């Protein structure tokens, strides 16, 4: 009903600062699976979590938000070293932008076929983001679950909202199957699903890649389906 097209994407307002950009991409035995990040506006500046499959897809999200928003483009995060999550780095780097990113992500990115991320990120022990390295996300709250969807995989959510972002670790209260455990830890998949969940107790929105935005009961089932793994 509400969802706005801007040329091949998909842009949803989930809270008066709080945009989920949608982006596809054909794969076999799929078809075209859609991504989603977000784009939140913090004062005078905008924030991203995530870029789109393409360059080319990641740089209509900058469009839109300069047609939209008309605000710098301060940072991105990006939730693991994965196309859907980092196959526009390039975009945002050509653009001047700040780039974020799990030391592990920025690791293991050249190797998938993706550019890293300008910056790393390290997380205390009990897995929320060191803040020193994490300057000027504004209501960004970062969270490492542990190894799950990807040993890298990281999740975020938004202050002085009900939202938290799953990425690809959580997946849609109907949703059948985990998706691509090619890279998943399975023996601490479930347990990673649970600690997402744990960290972020408020939130009524839970948003991630490759679904519309849930209940929690995407946390609780996501870590029921992971339950049958270990
Ligand atoms: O693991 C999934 O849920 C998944 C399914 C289809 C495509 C991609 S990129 N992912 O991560
Ligand atoms: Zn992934
Ligand atoms: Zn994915």
């Amino acid at each position: 009903g509400g969802d706005q097209r801007f040329g091949d994407l998909v842009f949803r307002q989930l809270a008066p600062n709080v945009w989920q950009h949608t982006s596809y991409l054909d794969m076999p035995g799929f078809g075209a699976v859609a991504s989603n990040g977000l784009i939140v506006r913090d004062g005078g500046r905008v924030l991203v979590v995530d870029t789109a499959w393409t360059d080319d897809q990641t740089a209509q999200i900058l469009n839109w938000i300069k047609q939209e928003i008309n605000l710098p483009v301060a940072l991105a995060v990006v939730t693991h070293a994965h196309q859907d999550k980092m196959g526009g780095m390039d975009a945002l780097h050509a653009a001047g932008i700040a780039t974020y990113a799990n030391a592990l992500s920025n690791q293991l990115a050249p190797q998938e076929g993706l550019v890293a991320a300008q910056h790393s990120l390290t997380f205390a022990a009990n897995g929320w983001v060191e803040p020193a390295t994490a300057p000027n996300f504004g209501p960004l709250k970062v969270f490492y679950p542990g190894p799950g969807h990807t040993s890298d995989n990281i999740t975020v959510g938004i202050d002085g909202t009900d939202i938290a972002f799953g990425g690809c670790l959580i997946k849609d209260s109907k949703a059948k199957s985990l998706g691509n455990l090619g890279d998943a830890d399975t023996e601490h998949y479930a347990a990673s699903a649970r600690a997402f969940g744990a960290a972020f107790p408020k939130a009524s929105m839970i948003v991630m890649s490759h679904s519309a935005p849930d209940s929690r009961a995407a946390i609780t089932h996501t870590a029921r389906m992971a339950d049958k793994l270990r």
